[PDB]
RNA sequence: UGGUUGUCGUCAGCUCGUGUCGUGAGAUGUUGGGUUAAGUCCCGCAACGAGCGCAACCCUUGAUCUUAGUUGCCAGCAUUCA
């Protein structure tokens, strides 16, 4: 936690003040997080997910934000999940029936491929068709599999992510979310009070979640 | 009066499903940044997708191939006014 700089929280002035019951102290300009209760929320939030995974549930984790792209991608498969580390895509719940539309199109576009539609009606036709399933491999990428819907969010910076919160929040579904000092605590289900803005913090606490799906597993 | 004629005939962009925002009329999608002859296309983006119109569909022509060689064709052979 004091390795990756998870402590280092935003700056003082733009601020939640519903965030001091997580902060310790200020140095720079900066509010710095008490690890103390990190250490205690990493806990929580650990069973919280193998609570969850054992019951058969699947997590989702939403991480658009330059910081957390790969983490969200690698340590969701890692964990047989699913992700977003591109766009979110309004609608992806709420209007998931739509969504799921297009997690059609795009396996049927990659079927086209493989039973060999792409040397019979060529030109302008395939040239279409691949341009589109790369639309749909950047966008749907992560969600490709995901049948049901996600029975809990994990979610970095859920300042950036507010649509993926308010998607979440309409259904009741839990949002375990990385928040730092300037993200309302109250929107998050499972608060885990870090630095999201650093690569090495986000990829530590991501770790950690997988690491529970795949506790479950064994 | 029917019907048929002249005469404002391309000239403009319109919408839907689901979702979302709004107490509501509404809004978004379809305001953005480019780009195109364009009612164009791509990137965006709380929207994700689609329809209509446009264009196409029908007829004609430019290249080629296959099938069909007769009453059409004669290159290469016999004839010849042909």
């Amino acid at each position: 936690l004091l390795e990756a700089g998870v402590h280092f929280g935003h700056q003082t002035r733009r601020w939640n003040p519903k965030m001091k019951r997580y902060i310790f102290t200020e140095r720079n300009g900066i509010y710095i997080i008490d690890l103390q209760k990190t250490v205690k929320k990493v806990e929580e939030a650990y069973n919280f997910t193998k609570n969850l995974a054992a019951e058969g549930g699947k997590i989702l984790f939403v991480g658009t934000k330059k910081q957390a792209q790969d983490s969200v991608k690698e340590e969701a498969q890692r964990s047989g999940m699913y992700y977003v580390n591109q766009r979110w895509l309004g609608g992806t719940l709420t209007n998931f029936e739509t969504i799921q539309k297009r997690i059609k199109r795009l396996k049927d576009i990659e079927k086209m491929q493989e039973n060999g539609t792409f040397d019979v009606l060529p030109k302008k036709e395939v040239v279409q068709l691949k341009k589109e399933l790369e639309r749909l491999e950047k966008f749907l990428g992560g969600i490709k599999d995901m049948k049901d819907l996600p029975d809990a969010l994990f979610i970095i910076d859920p300042r950036k992510e507010r649509i993926a919160v308010a998607e979440a929040r309409k259904l009741n579904i839990p949002i375990i979310g990385i928040v730092d000092t300037n993200c309302d605590p109250d929107e998050i289900d499972v608060v885990i009070p870090a630095n999201d803005d650093a690569i090495r913090a986000v990829k530590l606490l991501t770790s950690k979640m997988a690491d529970a799906i795949l506790e479950a597993k064994q």
